[PDB]
């Protein structure tokens, strides 16, 4: 229920409060969206962002007007190519692309861009966290995050969504990036939403997901079966295991009746699939027929706070969105300080 | 929820009278399987069918006995080596396999596994149908079935899932037996399952599922688009549509939304997948974390009726399997009569 | 020398002449590239097309003005996404790109970037051909058109290049598009090369090049050998001949004295590259320390009149690049005109 | 051009006025080659090599007797069968090829041939170096020479050929030997190439071709990239770059217009292909429509001096080839003495 | 011929009697074969072991007096799940595999069979040493086996067979498991084989067989000349080469004639075959036609004593097997006491 | 056993008598081979063929004094390059492979090399078979036999040897040409074998070998499955079985007992082989160890008699190959006949 996102809300005042009532600057490229627009009309209202819009301030404020919403009359608007940092953007993009095929024309426009000029803002410490991708398919949203902003680390790139049962809340994860992980970047996924789960408090318990119950047999069930081995490795103090079938997974009673062996006891909260079909599908049909409520995806593994909406976003998802990257942005903020 | 499952009692009931109140014979491979007796005990109440248990007679009787299930009393119990079919079943598989590396003894041991007798005797006739996998794996109950009844011509081996919400039921396929299908195979799976759904006296309405929405690009779009093409071709009567997106295919709004060339209207009441991975994923992960019931899986496409119970099967489970699989035994039986 | 390129441009002023007088429109989509601006200089002088510019108008006239060229002070400047057909042409778009990952808001910003625009354009007749890609790599410029204008039937895209000598030319393909086309597709690149060597009048007489000497071993020799048989079942009338050396190829002489076997007599005028590598490399170094004059690339195998012009382009290359398409743009209008 | 030559062979006069006033022995297997024979007369009436004729005495003889060329004299002439070492060189052979499935007779019908017999004669010191391959295709050439004389540690046996413009001259390699070179390989061609342009007292500015510029896209980009990369750490004073098309590479102006972050300035002297085909057509064809005279094939990685011809050689190709084997030569025989 | 085996006999013999009196427990699977009973008739009176029969003891009875067999009156017989030991069998099975797809039911039925039952004994020490297969083919009795009793450290699975001439007597392998054995385990079934070879005071003489003579050509004869190099490092002091062929191999005339730079001289005794196809191929070749004994197949690289027979084999050949099972058994008994 | 060579030698006698006298003239082209020379001693006296040797008649008669063998200085000597046919011979090589990278220089140096020579004589009509390899490895010889005399219309070349027992003869086959032949190619070598054994009035049983009894599984027991099958459709009058081991192929007892549905009565006597390695093997073990007389190997599949030696061959074996090659020699010739 939204008992979970009010946690979170009052988790970004905490936080907002302790740092001076400063609020995260967070970027929308998509700053003529009306879907945006009416959820930042719910989302300045509640104090959660300093929210930057992208586009020609002319048809932005022509746009807020035609949407019938009145705080949104001061909210900053930044015409990319206009901006006084534009060039020097520019000429960091292009000096970072040059060898993988773009020329200072297309840098130029490119950085145009409202994706990349977003990108290259949070990357610049211009803003906090980004949020993206209402109008375009999610390649294309993500690609300019990539190359600009880029992965921590030893990190992968892999979205994530909650669950949010009337008991506790479930982790997926890669639901959007990764078409077929390999069973170290399988461990990796499971290593950063066992992360995330420790954020809030709660123990990860964590199942690599398949078809298969504990056989091991050649092609997926070995692959999650090795993952379990290699995160179980680099994190000796979880239960993680696989592989094994999702109701399996989820269900302690079937795990305690069918597979006493096993290491995961009471249910696991953090479910890693083995391909991109099977996590994007799974989040998805939930998301529709299944009585919870899923938000996400969100973007782990990046170096900054930065979130590509499904195209199939509602208003009071992009909210749920906006939320998190919010937290996410002053928990990143803390650590740049440290 | 019930109101479909009562619905389906109700069709068993009305074609075993006009059918001269025969009960279609269905034989369970597990005799002394609790999960299978117990489900038997509400279902020898509802006049679903004739039972006949594979096992030792004093063993299963002897279970019958300590489970205390006073209307197991009078069923058919019948010892696979005993029985007066026994050597004529070995032979017939014998001559069957044994270019398949099977000799006379290793066939003998076979036919002496009430898989594989329950498999014979309805290939046979002297059954309708079969419920096995209980206690074992799906792959291993599987595979006398295959072996033995085998598929209807053009036919694929698939299983079917139906996921029960409050106004409609969704289809789901292949969620037990291909790993990963051409798209010729997953046009014969939408199909098999199209047919499934008409029986029922609803239209059918098909998806091919992806983690992309109309891309086409290489890999699982482009196979699941060009089933959709082949399946359009094998029926251009039929709603069929792909590549697309899960939330995409359920959702007529965002369908409409979003991809208004689309020629599925009003949502898919037909989902199929890509991959294993995927289909047993989504119809765990539903049945256990959404609030729908969900059926099966049902063993489609193969020449008589005979389906596996998923090994984390419920009481309950086993008694829709039943259910259904009485339905199947009696539509495959006046096809035979014909 | 200025031999061939005049010949050429007399050819579009005969084919001007019984056809009304009407030119070829052609578009460039990079409406303010300086090299653009002198090349058209040059060539509005000589008559040869009606160029139409895209960009923003004033931006338009401000690089005119800028590089001084009065001779382009009267033509024609079209804005994309401002022009009145835009959005039927968004439209089009989308309906032949919306099973290939491209939303309706994605086809609007494609059809405001003028290489789709100018695609369009000259796919919808609203213009006789295009000449683009002086500012942008060769993948990107070629993507509108191929998406857009497409192939003709078993066509297929390839580059191709005119090496020009003291007594006759040569033909490279395919200089630009395929990186490693298979037996049936070195096939195909060679019949539509050697229709447009008998265009000029000339007979063809095709090489299937390698490294080998009519070896047929594996890879490559095999590919040219194949190659070579296919192209000649197709067109039995033709001498078409690998697979061979370069040298082989051009000179007759070594030819004869080395290959008598040989089907292919007096040198080839055709020349089939077997990897992009290859054709590309070699043009470009020919270009530039051979001290014959070397042309293209120009695109084959698409339906309408559209070329690419290499990046490393200089002004005499756009020129003589314009009128060639020009030529292309006046004969596929009698082709278009008769279908 | 005609300068090159004379300065060649002026270099050459030199190396032997420092020592003593001794000229290289180089074998010519072809004894009875017209080809090899004018070129030879030209030879050593401008005293570059002691030359050695291979065949039947009395034949060889009789057509220097037909050609009317008579200070090839008593020009060394022997016959390989004949020779007093014939039986140590067969042994030599034997070992060092008993285990690639070459038998004693084998052996023996080997070393009888006058293109094993020069490589022998060149690995044993009997000669200085050997010229090849005007009579043979140049696998066959090459062969005895890689199994005989072989390369030197880390060596790789590459076909190089100078293109001489008449303000400077380029190199272009690997132009006969390797199909379809690796990335480690293709710098190792980088720095043989290199190492030739040093001798003539030249800058070396190497370019790692394509047909792309600077893309590092999937296949030879990405490998032309990472050769000039692997290059560059094996030698860091030199400028190495790519991957670049090949008007880019030797043209400086089109570089520094259009990629002016590239370390490559002045424009390319050495060029280094991605596979056979684009080298070898590459090098024939300037030689055969451009008015540039062209030089070679020169053989480098191997550890003594053996070069083929061409078979499409002309007869003053023949005496470049020779020239360049003497210099060879006398530059392997300082090195090895220190 | 039969010199070798009554040899092998006494001394089994000189080890029961240089511990005790002790025989060693033999478990045969198949207690109603009559070609095991027949051979047992024999083997029991010349005092090599202690023989277990599995199955129904009344069956077994009824199969023993039926074919008029009075020296088994005797012998132990057991039938596996009537076995006090049955269900911590199970459970230690069930611990061995649970993780590559084996649940607790399917461990108590596998248990049940005589295979998995004898194999566990013999690991457990209820037995010192097992023979089985002569009714069912070789990879299904092989399985438990190696599932059971599995492979020493780096050792490798392999069957070797003797074949006796007059004089000497030759060893090949591996005839029975691994379909195209790797360089390195080529090398390891050599090494394995060898050991067997000095068990007998013999110096073993090792060939690795290919179509090839010293070719070192791609595919078998490089893999046959790397494994001999592989196998020569690993034990410098023997006779080891390759690639060579049969005649060659066998035939030391034939070897000091066409090959004397080889290592090996005398005739190998040793022959380690390339794929499983010239192996099993070879040896029951030569058993049938070549008019000489063949005993066997042993199975090599495992830790305890188990073997099984070729389906094909005759009552002689139990007997062979059973005496050299013996003699296994022994040996690594005094080993495992260490 | 001699009656059976003793038996072929009378057919030929037969075969010359009943056409006038003539004795097939057998080319070898290594005419100065001890081996060669020391058989022709005994093959002359017994009018097996006319002999004609190849090679500078110098030296050949030279070692024919040298060797004592009196009642060859008869017998014609053919120098290949001084021969009136040379330049013709030349040109037709060249003709059949001007497009497989050979000059026609290097024409000329083939075919002044006897085993071309020998080839083009038998192809051209000028002897009327040829026998060869006693000196050099068996690709080299055969590869001139390929190349000019090729294979009859969907032939494939095939080496084939005999193995004679007391009562029977075997034949095996493919023993040296095809590395891993398929499917189609092993029936193919089934085919040709069976006209062999049919020429001696024998009727062919044939096995398609394997390291399993009529298993089908993936790999070499499925492709000898499928070789059986299409042999059986390409000659419905033939017992043609497989996948089989080799004791099951030539026990008929054991094919009974154990696989009694088999289409193979009285054992099978001829044995097509899945892999070379399998055949070289199992002929030189079977020749080398278990002793029946191994004769050959024979070329099967091409158009004119040409046999190449082993390079192990013994001299009695020279004598043999040479009698079958008359045979053969004189049959095509009846076949060319009419």
């Amino acid at each position: 229920s939204k008992v979970f996102i009010r946690s979170a809300i009052n988790r970004v005042h905490q936080n907002s409060a302790a740092n001076g009532g400063e609020l995260p600057r967070i970027v929308f490229p998509e700053g003529t969206s009306t879907k945006v627009l009416k959820a930042l009309a719910t989302l300045v209202e509640e104090k959660i962002c300093q929210p930057i819009l992208l586009g020609y301030p002319e048809r932005v404020k022509e746009k807020i007007k035609a949407l019938d919403i009145p705080l949104l009359n001061d909210v900053s608007i930044v015409h990319p190519s206009s901006h006084p940092k534009y060039f020097s953007f520019v000429e960091k993009l292009y000096s970072l692309e040059q060898r993988k095929g773009i020329n200072l024309g297309e840098a130029e426009r490119l950085m145009a861009d409202p994706n990349y000029f977003a990108a290259m803002m949070v990357n610049q410490g211009e803003a906090d966290g980004m949020v993206s991708g209402s109008s375009i398919n999610y390649a294309d949203a993500v690609r300019p995050i990539l190359q600009t902003i880029g992965v921590y680390k030893e990190g992968i790139p892999a979205g994530l969504n909650f669950v949010l049962l009337e008991d506790k809340f479930l982790v997926l994860a890669d639901t959007t990036v990764n078409l077929n992980p390999t069973a170290e970047q399988c461990a990796q996924i499971a290593l950063q939403a066992a992360k995330i789960v420790e954020y809030f408090g709660i123990e990860p318990r964590v199942a690599m997901l398949s078809y298969s119950n504990f056989s091991g047999a050649e092609g997926t069930p070995r692959k999650m079966k090795k993952a379990a081995e290699i995160a179980r490795s680099l994190r000796p103090d979880l239960m993680i295991e696989g592989d094994m079938q999702a109701d399996t997974a989820v269900n302690p009673e079937i795990m305690e009746r069918l597979f006493p062996f096993s290491g995961l006891k009471g249910g696991a909260n953090v479910l890693v699939f083995p391909n991109l079909e099977s996590s994007n599908i799974a989040y998805k049909l939930i998301q529709q027929i299944g009585k919870a409520e899923v938000i996400g995806p969100f973007l782990t593994g990046v170096r900054r706070s930065a979130n590509v909406l499904q195209r199939t976003t509602t208003v009071d998802g992009i909210v749920n969105s906006v939320v998190f990257t919010a937290l996410e942005a002053q928990y990143i903020k803390e650590v740049l300080k440290s």
